[PDB]
């Protein structure tokens, strides 16, 4: 029934499939760190018994308990320190918790007829209350526990494969505008992020670098509020849109290129390497500050976001729908725990900081502007307002447009990337439409489904053919969009940021081939 992990020597075989005996506290986290290193979602109960020189491992029951709520949340935890109201409590949300429409349905709220649920499993309506109504002694005492865990773990060590090799590989990778997001590992696609971020942090004059260390818990933190389960929206988006920002900094001044850029965006990928392991660097838009809040903002513009759409979140009347008045629902969610859950604790510095030094719009409220803007059901506003620019707003005004319009571009990204890898984005977003129609069929009553069993997918094939071949008609998606939404969006931008042309070229490229196929 129950993933146990233990600090002494009790048992509760009642309810274990399988027990883990930790020594330390320490490696008790770094086991929960590691668990959104996989491709699915956890779908079991956790339960971490306690007892009745590391400051970790010394920590108080409070602390301890504290510690775990709030880092691990995402992992339907039950504590304990030493029978019948665990056993329900655990058989209750391990038949919640097996199959993902039931973990969908639970964290949007549409399946109330199937606080916590059973205890256990956070909603997004229970994560979003406890970050906005949290008081300044638990937010310090989270910052503590927070440097506790960059002071004592070293976080290099929780990913699989940190070899010089590898690490030049993902330099590399990141490199390419044919980022190859899919044979990228949760593990690698970290260490792709801090990669970017260094890079970016760097370039920033009144500001200090961070140590690898406290990036990566940075990162790790960040990682652990995406669901790995979501076909599409997951860690892997991300990084991929975060990325794409990088490659339009780039192209725009904004930041310099690096011995590891690919020059030519139409390339498809190939896997190189040599003896570097981070990014050798060689008036902008967008200053280095900005910049930076940007790249920020695109890692954490769609945190915890639960396999759906805003269109499934209104008509079924979820919760955090009723919440933000069916106003651009699930980026007013992901806003909200990225600065009040990640940011706050994490990087509350950066928060503070100001755009320049003569405005008073922070970072803060640039990175909640960036990731409003990329709701889809206002994107013609955006389209409206930069059409009106070209033809006037103020400083700050003109950053927040800029941001909004390059977050925007990333975001949908996945058709301006090389046919091969957009194919593959194409495939995966189809996957989480698919998940979703499931979930409103489960809602309708119009299914039934067999909740004992997971929903698992195949590896997204390499290459095209394939693709195709397993699902003919993703062209009719892909000409839908690219017609509607993502055509008109790039050239627009291509108008204002020539640099970004190359953008539109691809588009077209992608197009002329979904509509030969078409034929
Ligand atoms: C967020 C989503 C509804 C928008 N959307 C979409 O509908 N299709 C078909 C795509 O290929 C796509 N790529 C990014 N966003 C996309
Ligand atoms: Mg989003
Ligand atoms: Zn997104």
């Amino acid at each position: 029934m129950a993933e146990v992990l233990s600090l002494v020597d009790l048992e509760i075989p009642q309810v274990t499939d399988k027990y883990y005996k930790f020594d330390t506290f320490k490696h008790l986290i770094c086991h929960l760190f590691k668990k959104t290193s996989t491709e699915t979602d956890s779908n079991v109960p956790i339960v971490i018994i306690f007892p009745t020189t590391s400051k970790l491992d010394n920590l108080p029951f409070s602390d301890k308990s504290l510690l775990i709520q709030f880092f691990f949340t995402h992992l339907n935890i039950l504590m304990i320190q030493g029978e019948g109201k665990l056993y329900q409590e655990i058989s209750s949300a391990k038949e919640l918790l097996t199959n993902r429409i039931s973990r969908v349905g639970n964290w949007t709220g549409t399946t109330h007829f199937r606080s916590k649920i059973a205890g256990i499993i956070p909603t997004m309506t229970y994560i979003l209350n406890c970050n906005a109504t949290r008081s300044e002694i638990a937010t310090n005492q989270l910052i503590y526990l927070y440097r506790l865990m960059i002071e004592e773990i070293n976080f290099i060590e929780l990913l699989q494969d940190a070899s010089t090799t590898r690490l030049s590989q993902l330099c590399y990778a990141v490199g390419h505008w044919s980022f190859p997001a899919h044979n990228l590992s949760n593990d690698d696609l970290v260490y792709c992020v801090y990669l970017m971020i260094d890079y970016a942090i760097k370039q920033v004059e009144g500001f200090d670098n961070i140590p690898l260390n406290e990036l990566l818990a940075f990162i790790f933190i960040v990682r652990d509020t995406y669901k790995n389960g979501n076909p599409f929206h997951n860690f892997r988006h991300a990084v991929d849109v975060l990325q794409a920002c990088f490659h339009f900094l780039i192209r725009l001044g904004s930041l310099p290129k690096f011995k590891q850029f690919v020059e030519d965006p139409k390339l498809d990928y190939t896997e190189v390497h040599d003896k570097h392991t981070v990014l050798i660097a060689l008036k902008a838009s967008l200053n280095p500050i900005q910049t930076l809040g940007l790249l920020v903002a695109a890692l954490g513009h769609d945190v915890g976001h639960p396999g759906t759409t805003n269109d499934f979140m209104i008509k079924f009347s979820a919760p955090t729908a009723l919440l933000y008045n069916d106003r651009s629902v699930l980026e007013s969610y992901h806003a909200s725990l990225f600065i009040n859950k990640v940011l706050r604790i994490c990087w509350p510095d950066l928060l503070t900081c100001t755009i320049e030094e003569k405005s008073e719009l922070t970072i803060r409220s640039l990175i909640i502007s960036s990731i409003l803007a990329t709701d889809m059901g206002e994107h013609n506003e955006y389209v409206n307002r930069l059409k009106s620019f070209k033809t006037i707003l103020n400083h700050d005004n003109t950053v927040k447009l800029i941001s909004a319009l390059l977050i925007k571009c990333a975001d949908i990204s996945n058709v301006t990337r090389p046919l091969r890898v957009s194919a593959q984005w194409a495939m995966v977003l189809s996957r989480e439409f698919a998940e979703v129609e499931l979930l409103k069929s489960v809602i309708k009553k119009d299914i039934d489904l067999d909740f004992t069993k997971d929903l698992t997918y195949d590896d997204v094939p390499h290459e095209l053919r394939e693709i195709l071949e397993i699902q003919p008609d993703i062209h009719k998606g892909q000409i839908f969009f690219i017609n509607l939404f993502a055509e008109n969006l790039f050239n627009s931008v291509s108008d204002l940021l020539p640099q970004l042309q190359y953008t539109c070229d691809i588009i077209m490229e992608n197009k002329l081939f979904w509509l030969e196929r078409a034929k």
